[PDB]
């Protein structure tokens, strides 16, 4: 027993000395010897999970050698720990600082790794994992971790029609249990501010921004819009899928708007308003091809859903928001449906969702105004605020 651990420390001090490279052969030969490896030992587990986390410490505290590419490192030891199935149990913050990728160009960041091409392993298993453990570990550091599950999931763009297609294929996290962690751990501060200083990560995976907003901090979703405003800035394509994200929390939204507190209703109030915010002074630098006749639809949803739950009058700016939000992006649409990419598919699915919008505005104000607007004298009015709602509604 002693000796044979003994045995398996020296190929892992062979494996390490010879991994010093990568190029062309110096990776898949020693898979191969790998495959050997699990082929031995298939034919009172505390002491051996401590053993082979002391050879994890020792082979990785080299790097806190020509080996100083992390995410290399990352894969070779999550292969190890994966395949041989002895699960690594501790400290998964410096395996996850491995994998968390500091490119900064999308060559250098390709070359990075330029070999999880050459490797047709099932990485994606143990990457989907390892997710798994960050829920079970009540950790966030797979958000540096996240560019890399990008990296071996399907790198394929959608369809133009998000709206139909599920959370989990939108946000790249197809297979993984997608948000049962975040349940009761309202100290979401401590993530936020692990994003607010990876703007570099931001701007090296497209995907990364979309699958954050994926996550669901319901009531910290506020803040997180604004945080990385000057991303938006320098990527001003990802504030559609903001909506689409929002469409996602459809079902919540009535959860909240069917609470009717007013700080409850006043998180959806200026998510909204800072929505709009980020649509209307962002309405030039919006890429046209990125534009299509199906975030319409998502708006037409939204603007319906929230006019479906707000049974009250002092909520009148909500109904309000969704309708300047709607208009916005109808007047957003008619630049490409009319100028240059004139199409059948404008006109129509663009009158059809003006006329639900206005249905559904018409449907709530006469859910709310249920009684007389002059109150059986005709001095006064019945409701203090009709005149300001009517007000607030015809100009938009």
């Amino acid at each position: 027993v002693k000796g044979k651990q003994i045995a398996a420390a020296l190929m892992l001090d062979s494996t390490f000395s010879i991994l010093q490279t990568w190029d062309t052969i110096n990776l898949n030969s020693f898979f191969t010897q790998f495959e050997q490896f699990c082929f031995v030992l298939q034919q009172r587990e505390k002491e051996v999970k401590r053993y082979l986390w002391q050879h994890l410490k020792k082979h990785v505290v080299p790097l806190p050698c020509p080996v100083r590419s992390k995410l290399k490192t990352g894969l070779i030891v999550l292969f190890v720990v994966e395949k041989i199935e002895l699960l690594l149990e501790g400290s998964l913050d410096w395996l996850c600082h491995l994998l968390t990728s500091d490119a900064s160009s999308p060559d250098e960041f390709h070359r990075d790794l330029s070999h999880i091409l050459g490797i047709p392993q099932s990485w994606r298993l143990y990457l989907v994992n390892l997710c798994q453990r960050c829920m079970d570990t009540r950790t966030y550091t797979w958000l540096g971790a996240l560019p890399v599950l990008h990296c071996c999931m399907e790198l394929a763009p959608r369809h133009k029609d998000a709206w139909r297609q599920p959370e989990d294929t939108w946000a790249a996290l197809e297979g993984l249990s997608f948000s049962p962690f975040r349940e009761q751990m309202l100290d979401t501060s401590s993530l936020l501010q692990f994003m607010r200083e990876k703007q570099h990560l931001l701007s090296i995976d497209e995907p990364l921004f979309r699958s954050w907003f994926s996550l669901l901090p319901l009531s910290h979703l506020v803040m997180y819009m604004e945080n990385f405003i000057e991303h938006l800035g320098r990527f001003p394509a990802h504030i559609l899928d903001c909506l689409s994200g929002i469409y996602y929390r459809l079902p919540g939204l009535e959860q909240v708007l069917n609470t009717q507190d007013v700080q409850d209703v006043q998180n959806v109030q200026n998510i909204l308003e800072m929505l709009l915010r980020l649509l209307d002074t962002y309405r030039d630098k919006i890429p046209e091809e990125a534009l299509s006749p199906s975030y319409l639809t998502v708006c037409l949803k939204l603007h319906e859903a929230i006019c479906s739950s707000t049974k009250l009058l002092k909520f009148y700016e909500l109904p309000a928001l969704s309708a300047e939000i709607v208009c916005r992006m109808i007047r957003l649409l008619s630049l490409v449906d009319s100028a240059g990419q004139r199409d059948e598919t404008g006109n129509n699915s663009v009158q059809t969702v003006f006329q639900g919008t206005l249905a559904a505005t018409k449907r709530w104000l006469r859910e709310v105004f249920t009684k007389n607007m002059l109150t059986s004298s005709g001095a006064s009015f019945t409701y203090v605020k009709e005149i300001e709602v009517w007000r607030r509604l015809v100009e938009i």
